[PDB]
């Protein structure tokens, strides 16, 4: 219900988000035509509807997303940005996007790095999200695939307890999830509603394609006054359970027992670990939506109109927007914006969407100013 939001967008655009996600939708100026009114929606689809895309080498590295409806006339291309769970730079990964035509069944829109002039769309990677470029609406979902021994994905280790406790009994859920806001906030609903509560704040972990299980136990337990109920030493969660994605809330569950209802402190240590990979230590102590245009967006039109009329007539030496995207790190495939009618207009677009996030006005100036244009221009994207 509130996994999915809806607004009415015109010529102006606007941007439509879902909250404590990642996931948004940027609808620029233009790409709505003059005039014109759009009911939008976008929703994250469940977790579990990707299953059959997470498989051995294969997997899911962010929520499946939709955006409609379908069948509407963009002038200009949207930008929908998703958090992924993929450490990039490292190890080699082939990320695809996937687009799913109806329920249960996906195709690929395009691997990355094989880019056409007629692929639909650009999937700007970044860090932690996909910033993409699409000509149209529909279901996408980015995902990853391989073999190398290097490919890392990133997880968050979050701890629950019981609010309440009235037994003996006692019980702690060590989550492991994928790294996105998303997963996060799925599973803080789901606690909610099993009325537990988070009781340190989650820890990163990085998975590698090793192979290699999961290892979660407890340590330097209060012997006098508590004890574990499992005969087992540690838990473990298999590998591909971990690679794969698509799983609803991975976790362990640890269970205690005290003596009396006079324990109302508990302390241990708690360790997640890959085998053969990285670690972490919980040192644990416990007691018993939408924007709309021209407003939505940082640069004002008439800075907008005079950065993309300084930069989209070609360049002899090459300092044009070829030049203003290598310097964003936005030119993993140049063709994408040399097809548009305005190339530094979708370039444009691509930065906005990054500034909902974690850069700065002056990421622009700083290109623009290095690039040797107009110090009215730089003037003007300064901040």
């Amino acid at each position: 219900p509130g996994s999915s939001v809806s607004g009415t967008f015109g010529c102006l655009g606007g941007r439509l988000t879902i909250p404590g996600t990642g996931v948004s939708l940027l609808v620029p100026n233009g790409a709505i035509p003059q005039g014109k009114f759009y009911d939008l929606y976008l929703r994250i689809n469940k977790t579990e509807s990707t299953l059959p895309l997470s498989e051995g080498s294969q997997t899911v590295l962010s929520p499946s997303v939709t955006c409609g409806p379908t069948g509407l006339l963009l002038c200009r291309p949207v930008v929908l940005t998703v958090p992924h769970c993929a450490e990039v730079i490292a190890g080699d990964w082939i990320f695809q996007l996937k687009t799913q035509a109806h329920q249960g069944h996906w195709e690929e829109v395009v691997t990355l790095d094989e880019e056409t002039l007629n692929t639909p769309c650009y999937c700007q990677l970044e860090a932690k999200s996909c910033h993409i470029l699409l000509d149209q609406l529909g279901t996408y979902v980015f995902t990853g695939e391989s073999y190398s021994r290097s490919a890392v994905k990133r997880l968050q280790l979050a701890i629950f307890a019981p609010a309440l406790c009235t037994s003996l009994e006692y019980s702690l859920r060590v989550y492991c999830l994928e790294d996105t806001p998303a997963a996060l906030k799925e599973v803080l609903e789901l606690e909610r509603t099993l009325g537990g509560y988070l009781v340190e704040e989650p820890k990163p972990l990085l998975f590698k394609d090793s192979y290699h299980n999961l290892r979660l136990s407890l340590h330097d337990i209060p012997h006098a006054h508590w004890r574990s109920k499992l005969l087992a030493k540690y838990q473990e969660i298999p590998f591909y359970h971990v690679w794969n994605g698509s799983q609803k809330a991975l976790h362990c569950t640890f269970t205690l027992e005290r003596h009396s209802l006079a324990s109302t402190e508990f302390t241990c240590k708690v360790c997640v670990r890959q085998v053969e990979g990285e670690g972490q230590i919980f040192q644990l102590h416990t007691t018993l939506t939408t924007q709309l245009g021209p407003y939505a967006f940082k640069i004002p039109l008439s800075i907008r109109q005079k950065i993309c009329n300084s930069l989209d007539a070609p360049n002899s030496r090459g300092n044009d927007w070829r030049l203003l995207a290598q310097k964003l790190s936005m030119d993993r495939y140049l063709n994408y914006f040399a097809t548009k009618a305005s190339p530094t207009g979708v370039i444009l677009d691509l930065w906005e969407a990054r500034q909902q996030d974690d850069g700065d006005l002056n990421s622009l100036a700083s290109a623009l100013e290095e690039m040797g244009k107009s110090e009215m221009l730089v003037a003007m994207t300064t901040d």
